[PDB]
């Protein structure tokens, strides 16, 4: 759809070099045992991260732009969930988030 098309332009824009220096930790799935981070998956139910995302889109998995929204909100939400508030990761997360949901809200 037309909705799903803005969606994909945000997942590209998220992906792109403009916003590498803070989107990079959501690229890939969290590797938690490559990090040591032992209680991950006792935390965090359902990962999410881009690639995840990307490869739903590229699948038509997406019924409609807020499942997409969803999804991309769910990675933000787990990184809020599992970091401490002071994390560099969390901040990337807001600013990542911040450029989703300004585009988001422009959805045709
Ligand atoms: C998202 C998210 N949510 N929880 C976490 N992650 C996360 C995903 C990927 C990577 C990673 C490391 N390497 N690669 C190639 C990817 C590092 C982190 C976090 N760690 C972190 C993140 C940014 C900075 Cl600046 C310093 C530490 C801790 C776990």
């Amino acid at each position: 759809s037309e909705q799903l098309k803005h969606c994909n332009g945000i997942l590209k824009e998220l992906l792109s070099k403009k916003h590498a220096a803070y989107a990079w930790p959501f690229y890939k799935p969290v590797d938690a045992s490559a990090l040591g981070l032992h209680d991950y998956h006792d935390i965090i139910k359902h990962p999410m991260d881009l690639s995840t995302v990307k490869r739903k889109m590229e699948n038509r998995d997406y019924r409609d732009a807020q499942e997409f929204a969803a999804d991309v909100r769910l990675m933000f939400s787990n990184c809020y969930k599992y970091n401490p508030p002071d994390h560099d990761v969390v901040a990337m997360a807001r600013k990542l988030q911040d450029v989703f949901e300004f585009r988001y809200a422009k959805m045709p």
